[PDB]
């Protein structure tokens, strides 16, 4: 399923930029857990990982 | 009205992400107060709550 992964990765990175739509989830079973996982992914990427990068510069 | 709440919550969280549109307000009376409330919600979520999280890491 290399092609599916290749397409989805571009879509996921675009969603990470803040632009796009998660229309691909129609084929997924148990959509709730996918929503939760994407929620936590966004939270980690934006709140914790990005903030720590901010903090490091200030202290150095 | 559990179903309406379930749908609206997803829409509201999506708006919190910065993507989506607030098309659901057509059925609402006194739209102005709804606009104001969403304004203050966004202000608190982005300006004050998010900033305090930034500040805490720097001081620790
Ligand atoms: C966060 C940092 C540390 C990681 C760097 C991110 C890259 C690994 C991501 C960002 C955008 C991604 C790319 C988005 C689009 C494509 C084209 C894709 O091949 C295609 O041309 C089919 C899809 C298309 O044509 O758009 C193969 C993966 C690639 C290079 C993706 C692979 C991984 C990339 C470079
Ligand atoms: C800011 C932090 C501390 C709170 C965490 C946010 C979650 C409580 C929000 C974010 C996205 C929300 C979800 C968006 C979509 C859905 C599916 C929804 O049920 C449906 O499948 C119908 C709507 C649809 O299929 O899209 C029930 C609520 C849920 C899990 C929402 C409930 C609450 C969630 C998980």
């Amino acid at each position: 399923d290399s092609e599916t992964f290749s397409t989805f990765l571009l879509d996921l990175f675009k969603l990470t930029i803040g632009m796009g739509d998660l229309e691909m989830l129609s084929s997924t079973k148990y959509p709730v857990v996918f929503i939760i996982l994407l929620v936590t992914y966004i939270i980690l990427t934006f709140v914790l990982l990005l903030n720590m990068l901010i903090a490091l510069m200030g202290e150095t």
